[PDB]
């Protein structure tokens, strides 16, 4: 499948620095983020304490390294994470925060959409104990005819 | 609003501990007064302004714009900033904004998550994601 190049958007920042990882948590998170083309649970999973979270805020939570690998496992099984370019990264008192679009594939439609995200990392001796997400999911659902909620 | 089960228990994580967070804290507290006259002054001319499900403003002129439509709809009655933090310029909040629908008299606690770019002390784009559908179910007011 090919995937057109992400474009910037006019509001990305003019300093040149701030897609940059500037610390080693943020360097983890900017390394997930590529991960996240590898449609891969197991793969994905290894970021993750045992003790920690995942939600996309338009959909319920999952608690518990078992739950997010489950909830990954089964967004997979229905989507492509085609691409994810992040346009900004930052963070302070443990939590890092990034700036993205992330182009999403609805396998069961073939119908793509490039969904503005930006999401907070919580991360503890390296590992992610927290990754929400925000973003409208109706955007998402009418562009590729598949409804999620 | 409650304490999310996932938010930071080191109350640190939601103080500001650089002059831009401070900034964008006291935004977050003015923005109850429901008045985009005043709001306005928190922004540099060259600025723009968008909650992502809706069209973005360009330009100081066109944010005030879009503040004033956004009041005559809506009262923030409150916001409630759990973490903060910032990089590069960028300053980061993850919050629920309690907001009420004037038409409806109907309100709801909207999980944020928004952005802040800040240069001298003004603001130059501020952007808020979270989901449309459910502000608006939940106030019976069709948005979009
Ligand atoms: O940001 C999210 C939005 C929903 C599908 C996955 C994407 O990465």
């Amino acid at each position: 499948h090919h995937t057109s190049k992400i474009e910037q958007p006019r509001w990305a920042s003019k300093d040149s620095a701030a897609g940059a990882a500037s610390t080693p948590d943020e360097k983890i998170v900017l390394e997930f983020m590529d991960a996240l083309t590898s449609n891969d649970a197991a793969k994905l999973i290894e970021y993750f304490a045992e003790d920690t979270m995942y939600q996309n805020m338009p959909l319920p939570p999952a608690y518990g390294r078992d739950a997010v690998e489950q909830t990954l496992a089964g967004f997979f099984t229905v989507f492509s994470i085609d691409a994810v370019e992040t346009f900004h990264i930052g963070s302070s008192n443990g939590l890092v925060y990034t700036e993205r679009v992330d182009v999403v594939r609805a396998l069961p439609t073939g119908k793509s959409y490039n969904v503005s995200v930006l999401g907070v990392f919580q991360l503890t001796e390296g590992k992610i104990t927290g990754w929400r997400d925000y973003f409208d999911l109706r955007e998402v659902e009418e562009a590729v005819d598949l409804p999620v909620r």
